[PDB]
């Protein structure tokens, strides 16, 4: 069958810690005040809970309010052990309180409020220099939680919320994340399709931290060459088709084989045969501004098959592309 992997960092901090840091079941909430919470407005409403503005009263400061929807308990008590592990990290969203919806009989998770720019904004005006500086800052959030034994699985533009006024940047939305264990075969359905990773689309269990890194390069793609999304597939095996035409499919093929994988055979008919291509064929007068020899060696050495092949988020810290970055 397929060969196992393992992270080539970070592989023992579930083990050095405590037993009470992973196993999130154990976890015992404590349950703050509902009446501390005056709910301002509807901001959303996703697939697993329905996001409010509101109000902390006893200190008259807006916060965010996630009431989630009846689901499996087991996901809500992983976030919520996920978000505590993590708060007070560098640019971790925190997790302000923790209370029992009155009208869904539900928890409700209260968030530090981010008043973010528009994403259409950050998408269309954010400079060269910009687009260095806010990864150099999701790096800081990602590094800290693979540190913390912590994979995201959900990165994307719109979990990444950014006050450019004063250029803070928090990664949000914990609610696919998962404690990383060595040998462990995750979920693969995971991540928003156009930045699922090659390990999610060959149905490559036995993933880890990396996958985090993959979506980051697809972000960047699409930041830098002015394509939104970078890979755009019209389902999940399309998907991979569109990251073929790009990295070949030589390099896939020697990922299946490395790993032991039984390919899906609906791959053989609509994969064909690709080179890779030079990431200077992507570059045109409208993207110029935020190219860079630099920013194509970086993206380069995130955009990888391999999953243990990638720059880890503190290697991707050492790149030249940051040099230009104030620290
Ligand atoms: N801490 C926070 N501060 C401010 N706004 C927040 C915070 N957390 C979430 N939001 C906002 O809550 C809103 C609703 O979130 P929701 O997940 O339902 O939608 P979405 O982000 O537009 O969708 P998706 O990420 O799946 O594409 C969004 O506009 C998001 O920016
Ligand atoms: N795509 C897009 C828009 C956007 C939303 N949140 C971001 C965080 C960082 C970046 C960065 F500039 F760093 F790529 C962009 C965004």
């Amino acid at each position: 069958g397929p060969v196992p992997s393992r992270a080539r960092v970070y592989t023992d901090v579930n083990t050095h810690r405590p037993s009470e840091y992973w196993d999130y079941e154990s976890h015992v909430v404590e349950w703050g005040n509902q009446d501390d919470y005056q709910l301002v407005r509807k901001l959303g409403r996703g697939k697993y809970s329905e996001v409010f503005e509101a109000i902390n009263i006893t200190n008259n400061e807006k916060v965010v309010v996630k009431i989630l929807k009846p689901v499996a308990a087991a996901k809500i008590k992983r976030e919520i052990k996920i978000l505590e592990n993590l708060r007070g990290g560098p640019n971790i969203i925190t997790l302000a309180d923790i209370v029992k919806d009155p009208v869904s009989r539900t928890p409700a998770l209260v968030f530090e409020h981010v008043n973010n720019t528009d994403f259409k904004q950050l998408y269309q005006t954010l400079t060269d220099y910009d687009i260095r500086f806010y990864m150099y800052e999701i790096l800081k959030a990602l590094d800290y939680c693979h540190s913390m034994g912590i994979m995201h699985r959900d990165v994307k533009p719109h979990n990444v919320m950014i006050d450019h006024e004063h250029r803070k940047l928090r990664l949000i939305d914990w609610g696919l994340a998962e404690f990383y264990h060595p040998g462990q075969e995750y979920n693969v359905r995971v991540a928003s399709r156009y930045f699922k990773g090659p390990e999610l689309l060959v149905d490559y269990q036995m993933y880890d931290y990396s996958l985090d890194m993959w979506s980051l390069g697809c972000m960047l793609a699409s930041m830098i060459f002015r394509k939104e999304p970078f890979f755009h597939g019209h389902d999940n095996y399309d998907q991979l088709v569109r990251i073929a035409k790009v990295l070949g499919t030589e390099d896939l093929y020697d990922y299946i084989d490395k790993y032991n994988i039984e390919l899906d055979p609906r791959f053989n008919d609509i994969l064909g045969r690709h080179s890779r291509k030079r990431w200077e064929r992507f570059v045109h007068s409208e993207n110029q501004h935020l190219v860079s020899p630099e920013a194509l060696d970086f993206l380069d050495k995130l955009l990888r098959y391999d999953h243990q092949s990638r720059l880890t988020a503190r290697e991707a810290m050492e790149h030249p592309y940051f040099y230009t970055v104030v620290k």
